[PDB]
């Protein structure tokens, strides 16, 4: 091509800084490829990095990814220390990344507990749930302290079954910490149910 593919060129490519002058394609490539695997960012198998571009006599480089969604998550490493190296990634405002959020259908009934739990500052995570119980059955355990405005149990589309974890939000803010106080550690059946505020950094900081 000639003067084409400009949008996706800079959209799949991020600005890498805080690099040592003389760093090689393979060096930076393998590092990021590994991190994606570690953080569970790699949505596709293999290497997320497609091509590494180092401008001559410049103290910076550019990393091109096969997918923009795999690109944007590399930007999360901006200011992070991986294995002693500090990575700096700048956000190119020549394009717009689309958030990887799947829109919820009307799978809830207005006037009752909603199956959509927003990521509030009172976001709650429940784990340890028996596979033979769904959100409705599990509500009985949570409702012991207070009712839920929203309770969504994440089931697996491949199993058709409850993975054993859900997210809730209590209608009142006082019952939030009062419920998690007693519910967390509930030894039901074979499992102790984990009940924890997800607003502390749910498997990611």
């Amino acid at each position: 091509a000639m003067v084409g593919s400009q949008m996706t060129r800079q959209a799949r490519r991020l600005y890498v800084g805080n690099i040592p002058f003389g760093i090689t394609e393979e060096a930076m490539m393998d590092f990021f490829n590994a991190q994606m695997r570690l953080g569970g960012l790699t949505q596709a198998p293999g290497n997320p990095v497609l091509a590494v571009q180092i401008n001559q006599d410049k103290n910076f480089a550019f990393l091109e990814f096969r997918s923009v969604d795999e690109t944007t998550q590399a930007m999360a490493f901006d200011g992070i220390i991986f294995q002693g190296q500090s990575l700096k990634i700048r956000r190119p405002h020549d394009y717009q990344p689309l958030p990887g959020m799947s829109e919820n259908p009307s799978v809830y009934v207005p006037g009752v507990v909603s199956t959509v739990v927003p990521d509030s500052a009172h976001k709650l995570f429940i784990g340890g749930l028996p596979n033979y119980l769904n959100d409705d059955q599990v509500k009985e355990l949570l409702t012991s302290f207070g009712p839920l405005k929203a309770f969504n149990l994440v089931k697996d589309s491949a199993t058709g079954l409850s993975k054993g974890y859900a997210f809730c939000e209590y209608v009142d803010i006082n019952v939030t910490d009062q419920a998690i106080a007693g519910l967390n550690g509930m030894q039901l059946g074979d499992k102790k149910l984990l009940v924890q505020r997800a607003s502390v950094g749910a498997k990611n900081a």
